[PDB]
């Protein structure tokens, strides 16, 4: 048993809910929250910016030190950093950004990072301003992730469309 509440079950291991991932993380304090990051860990806007804002910029400070030491991530790659006040850990995962012309085939590689963690709270990768089709992102998630994933869908209308179109 875990502390996630109000999720709809999509498969054996994937759950979904219309929720603000920031508000969800604050309530659950999951072991792992997934940040939909970029390779520079520049949390300007979106989920990245919203999680970073909720940490009072401590996520960005930690991320800048990580990049100064290690250099940028790969598209499709990840790193584990602190969860600050939101979670034990934050798994920063880089999905391809369609609005920058990155290969959508890298989405599967991005989701494979989730398999290193038994339970995660996550947004849909490569959605919103990354320009991928969220329906596709959910299909890749279900077909790639084998560990238990709790997906927070912010957009109400999108949530309803993801559920009603899910095969
Ligand atoms: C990766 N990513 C996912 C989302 C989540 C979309 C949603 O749950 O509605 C998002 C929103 C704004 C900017 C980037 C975003």
């Amino acid at each position: 048993v875990n502390s996630f509440s109000g999720y709809l079950k999509l498969t054996d291991n994937v759950y979904i809910k219309n929720a603000d991932i920031v508000e969800e993380a604050k309530k659950v304090k999951p072991t792992v929250v997934v940040n939909a990051a970029n390779v520079y860990l520049k949390h300007g806007g979106g989920v990245a910016g919203a999680l970073n804002k909720a940490t009072n910029n401590a996520m960005q400070v930690e991320s800048d030190d990580y990049i100064a030491t290690n250099g940028p991530l790969k598209v499709g790659g990840s790193c584990v950093l602190s969860g600050h006040n939101l979670a034990k850990h934050c798994l920063h995962v880089v999905g391809p950004n369609v609005n920058k012309g990155e290969d959508i085939q890298l989405l599967k590689s991005a989701y494979e990072n989730f398999n290193q963690h038994e339970v995660l709270l996550a947004p849909l990768l490569s959605a919103g301003i990354f320009g991928a089709d969220p329906i596709h992102s959910l299909r890749v998630c279900v077909d790639t992730v084998r560990t238990n994933v709790y997906l927070a869908v912010f957009d109400k209308n999108l949530y309803d469309k993801l559920v009603s179109s899910f095969l």
